[PDB]
């Protein structure tokens, strides 16, 4: 199939330097654990992602599958937004998969047994286009959705429009990114961060403006690459300042 | 006072580069958050701090608060070591705070209004010096108890010995450290963190071989400064390669 998102890339200028910032979202929890508490796994196929599973989540994710109460491993992703028959049916295939059978036993020693720690990512805020609306339409009320910038902030430079399409899996996903450029001085994003605002934090705990040290420096250190998409976004600011 | 720690810088040559690394770990839940479930924190007096604990603490444990469920909180820093006395000290204390006298809806309006997030440090293991024990001693004994790694991976290099003291608030605090040099090979380090070993991830969420771009990137994004111990820990690893 074709799974597609759209994004919007915010760029300033931080006086202090001659750099080039834009505005990246840290997610709160992995999809491994997102996966886990959804059921995207079997228990009689494909051992080798089960443990895959259990080691790419963080370790306080861990601790909380360790509870085996999974109403608290719901609440980390979903923060009491009611979902019932969401809720029951993935409660009802976790009680099967490791509370009938043994008791917690095997899903807890798999715990144990799980090394290391995963990474929450760092990504350019995208998010799925409703029905009736324009590419762009979707851009602006994800971004602002995802971090309360609203629209006199920035100016979209419409000239910009950059797309990847992944397939490491397996279907096709398509990222399609426009480019914003701020006006009105925003010393400090991560402030719009608040608890109050609920659907800025179900998916974020963090907003940060990054400039391209750091860009590189995040995609050293985790799965999703973001320089291509930054890297044609600052060139393309550069170019713009200019004239 | 004196508050006194001490820790171990433990270094290897990753070959692929020319590039010295050394272990760092990183903290699993805020200090803000801990000052808040052990009640480091008064409701008659400070309530700049109040605003402050609050806003550093991350969006999860945010979360954690907003529950009210004071033994959720609880499990986040201690995970089900029998403290009851302590438990039960803090837990009245946090019952008279905000579940008494308004319930909760002072404290649970207080994290709405809560704004940005903080920061989870980067640190060198270090620790406290038991009674009977040589500082080397303690350094070795913490630096294993933090990162599963033992004495026959690295060797002290004995004439190195660095000492920060800080009194920004205040007190007292001396941080003393040694130097290790690694010798049999061990490329991945954040495998040793599981929830078996519940010391290793009481308090780590992390661990990570770091160069010293990675350092000074850090840096600049916690409050504790690492350099004015990593840079003289590899100047003297460098000086000690040559010969």
């Amino acid at each position: 199939q074709l799974k597609t998102s759209i994004g919007l890339i915010t760029c300033r200028m931080n006086t202090q330097n001659n750099q080039i910032e834009t505005i990246l979202v840290q997610k709160r929890y992995s999809l491994a654990f997102s996966e886990f508490i959804h059921c995207h796994y079997s228990i009689n196929a494909n051992q080798g992602h089960l443990i895959k599973m259990f080691n790419n989540m963080t370790i306080n994710e861990r601790l909380l599958v360790k509870t085996l109460d999974f109403d608290r491993m719901w609440y980390h992703i979903w923060i009491e937004t009611p979902v019932y028959e969401l809720y029951h049916k993935k409660y009802q295939k976790f009680r099967k998969n490791w509370l009938l059978p043994d008791n917690g036993k095997k899903l807890i020693s798999l715990i144990n047994q799980a090394k290391g720690s995963g990474t929450l990512l760092w990504e350019i805020p995208k998010g799925k286009p409703k029905e009736d609306e324009s590419d762009l339409t979707c851009a602006i009320r994800e971004f602002e959705e995802e971090t309360g910038i609203t629209r006199e902030y920035y100016q979209i430079l419409p000239e910009f429009k950059k797309s990847m399409s992944y397939f490491d899996g397996k279907t096709e996903y398509k990222h399609i990114y426009f480019l914003a450029m701020l006006c009105k001085s925003l010393e400090e994003p991560n402030m719009n961060l608040s608890l109050q605002y609920e659907n800025r934090i179900a998916e974020i705990s963090k907003i940060s403006w990054q400039n391209m040290e750091a860009v590189r420096f995040i995609s050293k250190r985790q799965s999703f690459n973001l320089e291509p998409m930054i890297g044609p976004a600052f060139n393309f600011i550069k170019n713009y300042l200019r004239y």
